[PDB]
């Protein structure tokens, strides 16, 4: 009946519904490991704390739920900082649990103690705090979880000293609370909703744009009923893309990027409904190249700061994105008198197809495999039973041109942080979530980026996670090499070439299946063979460097 | 005449005497790359910003000079944080140069912008600041350098926005300053020095202990004259060890750890002179197991906080360690009437040898290679022309038992942060410095730890750096597995085994020479063959897990 | 044998030699108040925490020793922040002790809890920390004291939770340490000192400039011997001025400001020795108006960052200022062969006297009392037995013109923070220190500034502290009004007039003697009568607004 602080943590996690953790062992946090072992909660242990943190992200992003990461004092915490920052700008819900030096023997120059871990995380978390008494563990763990899961989602840090964790108390003297927090988000005032719907009804070329908060709550059947009653076409940023997979084809606009050529075609949108999509990198900042200056904008976001930050808007609503979608479907089931919109949907469709065909007529694979042709080979395997993870600059810019006409189960790309390497860990976490849902995970990364976490091939084999890692190999840090040539001069390249190393050989030495290909025919056969086996694999693809993707010109 | 902000940075670095930089490219910092190319200043580009950071540390520590790291905005900075924290606790002088988002278009949700990089670094740097005008670059770069190099040494962060760097100005309108800062440290008041020397003269069993600040200034000929005149035996922590290599053998006490058994032998030190060695992990905290409670203590440190932080002292002096050593030599050349001390030195010598012989009589290699026997094989190659770098827990605890009786050119081990993985990058940086001095670098690391940065084998081959990487392979995260068995129970091991992967195969796929050995004879032949070639190499050593090193009991 | 955490604090303060505290009561810190009552250590309780903090500053500045301030949780701490910031930029040694919410019942939304007080103080202290265990109180109090007192001096924050203070332990189980820290500062390398002295010997027009670090250590007899042997004239900023009071008249240059007119007179200094004086506001930034671009500069400062921050220098030394002065005296006693310098001292003297006479010939008091004439009246009472405190903008700029030819026991003016109002509390603390030394304190302040802390007249009467408060009353926030007229237009004055209120009437209602005067004759009689009484007093002086002081043009 006497129990440890580590037990208290794990009993609270169970009551909150968590089924998996991601981490790397240390003596400071061993009480949490022992408690998980007793209760049959698995911990996926990696080869780097960074990979563990990004895996918690991937699990959250692919499964639309909470992720949990577990690291030790000192370097255990500092190795987790890139994942924390990435989750902060992507609005993704992760609980980071960290060890730290004992409170008794504070300030004694001892092993792994002495860095102010809370101060380091303050600028990049929704909340960050250090626990002062063992009795407080259940209430504070649950409080941290409530902060992460509410709108807008984001990362939280709970710091647990090695004192506080090893301490033993009477289990009968401290209660474990339930997670009591409504699953339904708040919705707009009925007067704001009426105004929004009247604007939508009288528009000639209306458009919808989804962002990350739409993916976090995943209100698919409501979104479907709303789109079916109004006939309004829908676009998304990277993180919102998979929310379009269940819509009828005639209302699928794709990624926001191909709103670019609408102006030069006399087809600039009339009105745009932004649901959780911010003014920023993915939406063309304040330039008006995608969201026109002449259009009327309705914006819905849980954070008032974002409402028209870079551009004038017509109506600004603070509410939950899922709750709003839900309210739009309800009003629109009573209503049911909506103008046709068949011609406008055809126009949206025709413009996207024009971009695609234009790219295709310019891509050649004589004497070297073109990046666009390589992307096309992946695309024919993409559907509801697949999660796609994208890393590596030039690689994902080319890949995005084939992503609009297919319907992925999940799509996970870079956000605002834009940091090379986060892909490997992200994909590993996603595959853990996809197994319970019956789906396959595929990572598409660059030859530069894969090096950040190449050790994780060992983890894939140890844990038997059948992830497929595809490397687009152009012998260089690609986008950065392009910058030097384009912005400085043809003979001004330094520190950007990578003309060495057999990546498939490295995976083989760790016990995973390795392939090397260099054409449409060989790549096609290798991918089909990898999908047919229930095992991890590495496919090393020789690809040309010279071609410039349309998005790089912007 | 018209020049960029990047040009200004590089012209100032040259005038300060810097000859090498360590980094990873980004478009945000390209102006610094171009300027280095024009001036013939090499940039060593790695596969991870963490490895670049630790390389700057290694260059500084092995060469007794300034280290310089160079990283891009966003993830470039966040990937550098473990190196920054490590340098902070180790008191090592590194200038961290980082990019950031442009000041114009601040707060626009754009690529790689938005994280408060200065706030993140504040708790772990001597100084941290963001540059506001291109004109300020020379004076601020030089100010950052002065902060890093003065006592006690430490890391500094200079944040340079991509605005401020691309900007062009008239070279005639801003002046580049010299580095004007005395090379000699401040020294004690003559009355304090007299008091210290009178205490030393009347002691029966005096002892000296050196810390990191002795290595940073490297006053070797002065230390030699002082020890030769007084006959007082000298000990050191890990970072101070190489400062003992030029002393006569009769006054070499070795690492502080073997002061442990002095009390049970009626030989507890009478008086101890601490020169830059703090009360903390390496010196036994406040327990009195190494620095006795009954001894009189003289402490010299540039930070008043450290003076008797965990224990009562007799005399507390704030001054520079190098300046103090220099002042002790000068007073002791005039003086020259010192008591014998021959018997006491013999006693110190005999106790260290007793420890060694006791370990040796207990180590067996029947059916598996013993970690102590493997350390012995390395030891016969260690002298003035070699730098040894140590990573990986159980590995370095065993290795330390053979380090006192040899005389290394350099020795680089974990400090207070105690973070697995920092070794690979550290060793890479050290080898760059050793080349100009004509020395070889050897890294000794664990099978767990090597995985953190295994991609750097590629960098070794690309740059032709002949570093030898030795992996002590016990199929596990060793020390942590020991904790579970010893502190919880024999059947309570989880998350600590690593029974997969061919590490020598991985190095071979990156283009480096790979060996696998499992006995005294085979390991011996492989190491000799690797030293005979001017090329990088990996030696994978199968070693037993069960033996417990003496230090792990403490 | 059972004692409280509050007892532990006070027992440690006594052993460190503190004899007075400054504060304001709260229930959270009552254990400290009870302990002071048992041990006969007085606490000076004010009417505002800001006045308590500035009183700790004044006690430290006027007595050349440690100041100690005591405040309660929440608003107790936040009311103390202006004092903390002021001490940070002035390099003044104050220990700030603050209460905070109990660690048990952390994070319960309770009275005065919840603000991160350590994070608020981090950017403006040398050290700031929160105590985690009652046992740690003695070692951490003493550590805080060592940090405040070493070079360069500054403020420190120790946060003591209400939990940790009320807790009782066995007095026999925790030891109270001594304060063991040398009273002598570190000194330059003999080679740097020789170089400095050879430069000084061959100069034609050398000059010395003192700053705050010279006042903190107060090495008067050493300074006197050095100046007497070399014949080199000495200047100072506001904080260094009182260190000139014991020098022979022929070598007294005065405040650095009157180095201004030397260039137009063909007398620009040849060489300047800066002892703790920084490049900044008081020394003319990097403009070369006071410290010439053509001169050779030797700079001595404990912080390497300051060494030539805004201008090229010839020799840069990191050492203690007191230790350096001491070393200069010693070398100069053996030496004794120094060139005359009689002509050059006469030139320095003649230039200062020229400025004074020029001001005097321009000041008229027909129809209103001129600020210069009012300053002259105060000057005839200033000598070794008096401390002068200066506040309020136009007031202190006029006052400074009479300060060079007199020899004050102390002089306390604004530093870099330049914040109106800090004077009243500063003066109150100085008078506490002056009583044990047998000196009188006089505050000279503006009609705007006195309003910040006018309630302290009550404290003066309650405690019987015979401070004289003189108010220069020009019916306005003066310097700011001048700015509007001079920089914007004659009819652009708003928010700067203060044409209401009887300040002498307010002091009388609090029980202090009140006078009102408006001419040379009346002011003269009132001040003489106030000095003749052992009692606090307020003298309200009607003065003209229109005149512009020389320093305001700069
Ligand atoms: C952590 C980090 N370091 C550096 C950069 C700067 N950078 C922009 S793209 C790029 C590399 C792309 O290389 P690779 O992964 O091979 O993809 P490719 O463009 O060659 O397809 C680099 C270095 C970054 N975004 N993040
Ligand atoms: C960054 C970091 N530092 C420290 C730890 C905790 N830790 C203490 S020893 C150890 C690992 C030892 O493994 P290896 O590198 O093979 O050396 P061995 O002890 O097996 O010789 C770990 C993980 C951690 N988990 N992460
Ligand atoms: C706390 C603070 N508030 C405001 C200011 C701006 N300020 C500079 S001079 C001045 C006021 C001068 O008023 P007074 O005390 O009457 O002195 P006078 O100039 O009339 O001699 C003010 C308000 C400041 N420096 N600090
Ligand atoms: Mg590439
Ligand atoms: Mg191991
Ligand atoms: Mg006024």
């Amino acid at each position: 009946a006497m129990i440890t602080g580590g037990e208290l943590v794990v009993r609270t996690l169970i009551k909150a519904g968590v089924e998996h953790l991601f981490g790397l062992h240390g003596a400071h946090i061993d009480t949490i490991f022992q408690a998980c072992l007793d209760h049959d909660v698995p911990i996926i242990d990696t080869r780097h704390e960074a990979a563990a943190g990004h895996a918690a992200e991937g699990y959250a992003r692919a499964g639309a739920k909470l992720g949990v990461a577990l690291v030790t004092a000192g370097g255990g915490f500092t190795n987790a900082v890139t994942p924390i920052a990435n989750a902060w700008l992507d609005r993704t819900p992760v609980l980071f649990l960290t060890g730290s030096g004992a409170l008794r023997d504070d300030e004694t120059n001892t092993l792994q103690a002495g860095i102010d871990q809370v101060a380091m995380a303050a600028p990049i978390t929704k909340w960050a705090h250090r626990v002062m008494a063992t009795e407080h563990i259940p209430r504070l763990v649950m409080q941290a979880i409530r902060a992460a899961l509410s709108a807008p989602r984001g990362p939280v840090l709970l710091d647990l000293p090695w004192d506080i964790l090893m301490n033993q108390i009477d289990e009968d003297s401290v209660i474990i609370p339930d997670l009591v927090l409504s699953a339904h988000g708040a919705r707009p005032d009925p007067a704001d909703l009426d105004q929004a719907l009247a604007l939508l009804r009288k528009a000639e070329r209306p458009v919808i744009v989804l962002g990350s908060e739409a993916s976090r709550t995943a209100r698919k059947t409501a979104l479907s009923a709303f789109v079916a009653a109004t006939g309004v076409p829908v676009f998304a940023d990277y993180e919102g893309l998979s929310m379009l997979s269940g819509l009828p084809d005639a209302m699928r606009g794709g990624l926001v990027q191909n709103l670019y050529s609408f102006a030069k075609a006399d087809a600039a949108p009339d009105l745009v409904l932004m649901l959780g999509a911010r003014f920023g990198l993915n939406t063309g900042h304040g330039s008006g190249q995608l969201i026109p200056h002449s259009a009327q904008v309705i914006q819905v976001d849980p954070d008032a700061c974002e409402l028209g930050r870079l551009q004038g808007i017509a109506l600004g609503i603070v509410a939950d994105v899922g709750g709003t979608i839900e309210a739009l479907a309800q009003a629109t089931a009573q209503d049911a008198a909506w103008p046709d919109r068949g011609d406008w949907c055809a126009k949206v469709t025709d413009l996207a197809q024009e971009r695609y065909a234009s790219i295709a007529a310019k891509s050649s694979s004589e004497h070297a495999l073109h990046p666009f042709h390589a992307s096309q080979v992946i695309a024919k395997h993409v559907d509801a039973g697949v999660t796609v993870v994208a890393d590596g600059a030039l690689t994902y810019l080319w890949l995005s041109e084939v992503m609009s006409r297919v319907k992925p189960g999940g799509f996970l790309c870079h956000g605002y942080l834009g940091s090379m390497g986060v892909g490997f860990g992200t994909a590993l976490g996603a595959q853990v979530a996809d197994l319970e849902a019956g789906r396959r995970t595929i990572l598409v990364t660059g030859d530069g980026s894969v090096g950040y976490s190449i050790g994780e091939f060992d983890t894939l084999v140890r844990k038997q996670l059948p992830l497929i890692v595809i490397i687009m190999n152009n012998q260089s840090w690609g986008a950065t090499l392009h910058f030097q040539q384009l912005a400085v001069g043809p003979n001004r390249v330094t520190g950007t070439r990578l003309e060495n190393g057999s990546y498939h050989g490295v995976a083989a030495a760790f016990g995973a299946d390795g392939y090397h290909v260099d054409s449409v025919e060989s790549f096609s056969a290798a991918l089909a063979q990898a999908l047919a086996h229930n095992r991890p694999a590495c496919i090393n693809v020789a690809v040309a460097l010279d071609p410039i993707p349309p998005e790089e010109l912007i």
